[PDB]
C-alpha cells in the first residue's frame, strides 16, 4: 500500500520506484521525477529508499493519515508541487472529500496559529 | 475532546477558552496565548472560534489524526510555539512514541521532498 | 559609530543581538545594512514611517523573523504607534497566512 | 470599502462574497477562490468572515495600508496567488505606482534584515 | 541599460521575467540589485565564482525560489560547472531542509 | 574529513556517529541529537546515512564548500540550529573570517535577490 514497492528501492535499475510513483501520483507525479530517473537516478531511489524509511509498509501510521500530513506540510509550505501530488495521491486512494477539505482548514489554521505564536515580542509592549 | 470546550468561543469572557488552552497544552502553552488574554482577548476567542471552525468537536478526522498533522506542519515550518504546543497536546492525549516519531520521520522527509520538487529547473539544463 | 547609535536609538530594548556584534566584527556590513534601509525608504519618500513600520511588522510577524518583531514592536511605540494599528496589523498578519494556504489549495480543490 | 461585504458571511450563500472578490480583484482573483464557491462554499463564508473580523470597515488602518501591509507580506513569502491578488486590488483601489514599488523595496530589504537578525550565532564565533 | 545586457548576458534563458520588468518600470531598483549584488561578491572576494553560485543554487531550492532555482542553474552551467557539483549541491540542499526539521524536534523529543 | 565516519549507519549502536557529531560540532551540535540518540538511534543513524549520502568522502565538493553552502542555506532559512552548528563546524574546520562574512553577505542578498523574482506579477502592472 506504500509509495513504492516492497524494497523496490534496491532494484538494480530506478525503474520499479520511477512506475509506482506514475502510476500512483498520476497527473500528480511532480516534473523532476522522470528528470531525475533520466539525469540521477540513484538520487531516485534513494528518494524512494528515505520515503520508506520514513513511512514503513507496516507502521506506526495508516496511509490515510500519511497522506493527510504530507499534504498540511505541502499546503502550509506552499510546496505546489507536493500539494498536487498529495491532493493525487489521496484521490486515487479514496479518501473522502470531508477528510480532504479539513485537512485543507487545518493547514490553513496552522499556518494562523504560528503567527500568533510568533507574536509574543509584540504582544509583550502593548 | 476538542482543544476548547464546545461553544467557548461564544462566552462573554475569555476565560474558558483560555482554561482550555493551558490545561491541554500545559507547558507548551505558547507565550503569546496569555498575553492576548491580557492584551486582545477578543481576538483570543476569534482564535479559538477559528480553531473549532477548522476542526469540529465531531468532523471527519479524529483527534491524534489532527495533531498529528498540526505537529508535523509545525515542525516543517520551524514554528517553536506549535512545535511545543503539539508536542504537549499529544502527549496528554497519550499518542504513542512510535506515532510520534513517524510524524517526525515524515515532517523531515516532506522537506527534503519539497527540494526535489523544486528541482525541476535544474535538473532541466543537466 | 552613528549607524550604530541611531539604531540603538530607535529600537531600544528590541535592537537585535546581531547589531552590536556587527558593529564589532563586521562594520562595513553594518553600513551596507544601513544604505540599503535608507535606498528602501528615504526620506520624504512614498510611504510615511508608520506605513512603513507596520510593513517590516506584518512582513516580520508572517516570516517567524523574531528579531524583527521584536525590532519593529519596539520601534512601533517608539514613534507612538497606536494599540489598535499595531493589533490590527497582527491580525493581517495572521490573515495572509491564512490567505496563502487558500492561495495553493487550487491543485487539491480540482480534484474533489 | 472592504474586498467583501460587512455581515456577507452571514448569507444563504455564497454568492455575494464571490462576487464582491471578483469585481474587487479581477484578474487577480485566485483560482481557487471559484473553486472553493463550486465545492466548499463553507470555507468560501469562513475565508470572507475571517477577512472582515482582521480588517472591519472602519478599522485602525484605511485599505491603502492593509493593501501594502498584505502585498509586503505576500512578496516576501512569495506566495504567488496573493501577490497577484494584491497587486490587482492595489491597482483598482488607484494606489500609487510610488507607493507600490516602495512596498516592493520595503518587502526586499525586510527579507534581507531577517537575515542579519539569524547571524547571531555566526558573528559570535567571529 | 549595462546591468541589464549583463544579466541577460550570464543567465540567458534562466533571466527571471522581472527583470526586464524592473528594467522597463523601475530601473534605479535594477541598479540597487546591481550594487547590493557586486557589494556582496566583490572582484577577487573570498570565494570563487563557482562557490558563489553553488551557494546561491543550494538557497534556491532550499527556499523554493523558482526564478532564482532557473537562474542559478543557468548560470551554473555558463561558468562550466560540472554535473557532478551541480547534483551534489541538490543532495546538499535537500539534507539541509531534513536537518532543519531534526533541529526543530528538541521540544517533542524531550516528551517521550 | 566527514561530519560522521564512513558506513557508521551500519554501526550496532548510534555511539559512533554521535561522538563524531559532538566532536566535530562542539558546543554547536543541536540539543536535537543528544535526544535522537536516547529516544530515536534509528533515526540518528538514518540522519548520519542521509549525511553521507548527500556529502560522500571525496566526493564532487570539499567540506568547505559543502560547509558555507548548508550555512547559507541556514542563515536564508532562518534554521537556527543549523546556523549555530555550521558556524562551529565552519571554525574547527578553520575556515576563514572573510569566507563566513561572504556567506553571511551571500545568503542576505538571497532572500532580497528571491522579492524581486516573485515582483513579476506586480510589476506587471505598474
Amino acid at each position: 500500500s506504500g509509495l513504492v514497492p516492497r524494497g523496490s528501492h534496491m532494484d538494480r535499475t530506478h525503474e520499479r520506484v520511477l512506475q509506482a510513483m506514475a502510476e500512483n501520483l498520476g497527473e500528480g507525479l511532480p516534473r523532476a521525477i522522470p528528470l531525475l530517473a533520466e539525469k540521477a537516478p540513484g538520487l531516485l531511489l534513494e528518494h524512494g529508499r528515505s520515503w520508506t524509511y520514513a513511512m514503513p509498509e507496516k507502521g506506526a501510521l495508516d496511509e490515510k493519515t500519511r497522506t493527510l500530513i504530507l499534504l498540511g506540510i505541502a499546503l502550509a509550505t506552499g510546496s505546489e508541487a507536493c500539494v498536487k501530488a498529495m491532493a493525487h495521491r489521496a484521490k486515487r486512494l479514496g479518501l473522502s472529500k470531508e477528510a480532504l477539505l479539513e485537512t485543507l482548514k487545518i493547514a490553513r489554521q496552522a499556518q494562523a496559529n504560528a503567527v500568533l505564536g510568533h507574536a509574543a515580542p509584540l504582544l509583550e509592549v502593548l
